[PDB]
């Protein structure tokens, strides 16, 4: 089993890929600290998102070829549908979020590709995509409910080690809070793509036409890197 008891005693590297393991070296003590909240959650009789062993799952792709981030706020309330990357869900879940589905419409009109057959983002992460959430964990049912518990220098250090590297990284920044992170990108090799979040509350304000995946590919392409191959089964 994998979960919350290694975040506590087992060091980075026995949790997430090599790279990222010294890229998130100074926020060892936070990890360690987060597994100790998420113990006291479990003793008081809460329940936590995602699965244990999907909290730090974003990190455990590459971090040497990461080269686009999206960053979400945290992880879907809805017990079964967040996975540990921002935006997916397991490939048996019908319907998918709202949010999701509002993604993948501008996936279609974007690049002319027909609507994926399931939501799992999985292929993105694998192909050098951050998935990556501001908080990691949720109470069931309770959107932003571990919001200020200690996440946030976690996936601040992710962010900032990101920009910290020489190669080039498109952020698509989604939302007015995921575009309060600019500052965090502006010492790195680094072009921000913003509009509105594909949240139904604020998708048709503009998210929808935005073009973020082309848009992405043509900077990446401009900046020397290779673009991200989209395609979703």
């Amino acid at each position: 089993h994998h979960g919350m008891a290694s975040m506590t005693a087992r060091p980075l590297s026995e949790l997430v890929e090599r790279g990222w393991a010294a890229a998130l070296e100074p926020v060892a003590d936070q990890v360690a600290h987060m597994g100790q909240f998420l113990r006291a959650e479990i003793a008081a009789g809460r329940r936590y998102l995602p699965a244990g062993s999907n909290v730090l799952r974003a990190f455990t792709f590459p971090f040497d070829n990461v080269r686009v981030l999206i960053v979400g706020q945290d992880p879907y309330p809805t017990p079964g549908h967040a996975v540990g990357l921002s935006f997916s869900v397991a490939p048996d879940v019908r319907p998918w979020p709202r949010s999701l589905a509002n993604i993948f419409d501008e996936y279609t009109a974007d690049l002319g590709y027909p609507l994926p057959s399931n939501g799992d983002l999985t292929p993105w992460a694998q192909r050098g995509v951050l998935l990556l959430n501001r908080v990691l964990t949720v109470r069931p049912s309770n959107p932003a409910s571990h919001r200020g518990k200690g996440w946030e220098a976690v996936t601040e250090c992710a962010i900032r080690a990101l920009a910290a590297r020489a190669a080039p990284l498109v952020a698509i920044l989604w939302g007015r809070d995921a575009s309060t992170l600019k500052p965090m990108l502006a010492a790195g090799n680094c072009v921000a793509i913003e509009s509105p979040h594909p949240s139904p509350l604020s998708a048709s304000r503009g998210f929808f036409g935005s073009r973020p995946f082309s848009r992405a590919n043509e900077l990446l392409v401009g900046m020397g890197a290779e673009p991200i191959d989209w395609r979703l089964p």
